[PDB]
DNA sequence: GCTGCGCAGG
DNA sequence: CCCTGGCAGC
C-alpha cells in the first residue's frame, strides 16, 4: 500500500514560502515527485534539502532558475537515472527514473511546446525519446509508473475549451495523437480508470482568474503499464491544493 | 536661458506607465537627459519615440533590458557621439555626447560598482576614460556640461549614512578621490555652487522605505568646466518627482 | 494577461 | 537592496 504524489510546483522556494513543508507533513506520501522546481539543491534552505523521514533527490537544469525535478522518498530507490542517454533531453532537469524493485518510477517534466516551433519539435522528440526508454525498460520486464507534467491535454474532456485550443500547443493533433500512441503501447491513464467526468483539470492560467472559474487543462498524469493496473487503487487530483499554476495529483498502489 | 533636466529613470517604459509624458510636458525643459532607460527604442511605445517639439535620441546597451541613455532636445545637436572610442565602455548604452555648438553635453550613465570587484574596476576605468575624453574637449576650447548618474556620493554631506558606507561602493575612498580629481582638473559640481545644505539626495533604496525618511545619497550631478561656470544660473534637485529610485536634477544656463 | 526566478541596480 | 524593472511557462 504505497502513496505517491506528483506536483508541478513551479518554484520549490516559492511553494516553501507558501507552506510546502506543512502540506507535505499533512500528506505523508511514501514518494513525493516534483516538477519545475526552478532550483539546484545549493539554493535551498537546509530544512528543504533534508526532510525528517525522507531521502531527497534533486535533478536541476543546467540553466539556473529553470525547470528541474525532485523526488522525496521514505525508502531510497536502488538506483536513480537522470537521462534517456540523449544529451539535449538530459541536461534540462526533466528526468528522474527511480528503481524501487517492485517498479520503476518515472518522474518527468515534459517540455512546454507553446514558445516556438523549435520547442514544439523538442517536446515531440522528447516524447519519442521517453517512449523508447519506457518501452525498453517495460519490455525487459519491469513494471513502470510514470508521473509528471506531460504538457498535453489528451481528449476534449481534458480541457474546458477544446475548440479554441485545437491550434494551440497543449492540444494539437500531433500531441494528442502521441498520447493515443503511448496508451496503445500498453499504458493506462490511471485517473480515467476511476473518473470519466469532465471539468477535471490539473493546470489553470494565472490570468483572467482561470482557476476560480475552473477553466483548466488536465496536463499532469499517472500512467502505468497495463499489466500493473490491478495494483492501482486510487488515482486522484488534489485540486484544492494551492501554491502553483498546477495542483498535485495522487496515486495509491498494492 | 536654457533648462536641462537629467533623470536616471530605471526603466523608461515604467516611468511612462506612471505619468512621465504628462510630467515631461509640464516641466518642458529645453533638453531632457535620461539614464538607465532599460529599453532599445524599438521596444518603446510610439508616443515616447515621437514627442511634440523634440528630437529624440536613444543609445541602448547591447544587453536587452539593461542600462541605456536617451536625450530629448527641442533644438537638435550638430553631432552625437556614443562612446569614448574604447569598445568595452562604448557598448553598454552609457554615453551620449551632444554638440550644441555653445557647449558639449555629456549625458553619461556611470557604472554601478558594488556588484563585483570586476565591476568596480570597470567603473573606475570608465571614470578614467571619461576624464581623458572631457579634458581633451575642454583643452581644445569647448565648454562642457556633464549630467548623469555618477554612482558615487562625493563627500560625507552627500549621503545620510557616511560612516556605515565607508567600505561600500558608492562611497569608497577610491571613488570619492576620483571625484576630487575630476573637480581638480577644472570642473565644478554645480549644485554646490548654490546649495551647501545637507540632506540633499537624488537616490534612495527601495528597501525600508528610505525615500520617505530622506535616507539617501546624491548620485546624480551637473558639472561644467571652470571657464563656463558664470553661465550657470540654477542647479537644483527635483526631489518631489516620483517614479524611479533616483529623482531628476535640473540646470539653468544663460547664453 | 500573470507568475517565479535571473540579473542587475548602488 | 525585501525591493524594483528578460526568459519562460501553457
Ligand atoms: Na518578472
Ligand atoms: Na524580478
Amino acid at each position: 500500500v504505497l502513496k505517491i504524489i506528483s506536483w508541478n510546483v513551479n518554484g520549490l522556494r516559492a511553494v516553501h514560502r507558501k507552506g510546502f513543508l506543512k502540506w507535505f507533513m499533512e500528506e505523508k506520501p511514501d514518494i513525493l515527485c516534483l516538477q519545475e522546481i526552478k532550483a539546484a539543491p545549493e539554493q535551498l534552505p537546509r530544512k528543504l534539502r533534508h526532510v525528517e523521514g525522507y531521502r531527497s533527490f534533486f535533478t536541476p537544469a543546467e540553466r539556473k532558475g529553470y525547470s528541474g525535478v525532485a523526488m522525496y522518498t521514505k525508502v531510497p530507490p536502488s538506483s536513480l537515472r537522470e537521462g534517456f542517454g540523449v544529451e539535449r533531453f538530459d541536461t534540462e532537469g526533466r528526468i528522474q527514473i527511480a528503481d524501487f524493485d517492485d517498479f520503476l518510477l518515472y518522474n518527468i517534466y515534459f517540455p512546454n511546446g507553446k514558445m516556438s516551433e523549435e520547442r514544439l519539435k523538442y517536446k515531440l522528440e522528447f516524447y519519442d525519446a521517453f517512449l523508447e526508454d519506457v518501452n525498453r525498460e517495460r519490455d525487459s520486464g519491469r513494471n513502470v509508473i510514470i508521473c509528471g507534467n506531460f504538457n498535453t491535454a489528451h481528449r476534449e474532456i481534458d480541457l474546458a475549451r477544446p475548440k479554441e485550443n485545437s491550434n494551440v500547443s497543449g492540444f494539437l493533433p500531433v500531441e494528442r495523437a502521441w498520447i493515443d500512441k503511448f496508451i496503445e503501447n500498453g499504458y493506462v491513464d490511471t485517473f480515467r480508470m476511476f473518473n470519466s467526468d469532465p471539468g477535471q483539470y490539473t493546470w489553470w492560467s494565472y490570468r483572467t482568474r482561470a482557476r476560480e472559474r475552473n477553466v483548466g487543462w488536465r496536463l499532469d498524469y499517472f500512467f502505468v503499464n497495463e499489466e500493473f493496473k490491478g495494483k492501482v487503487k486510487r488515482s486522484w487530483i488534489l485540486s484544492d491544493v494551492m501554491g502553483s499554476d498546477h495542483c498535485p495529483i495522487g496515486l495509491e498502489i498494492e
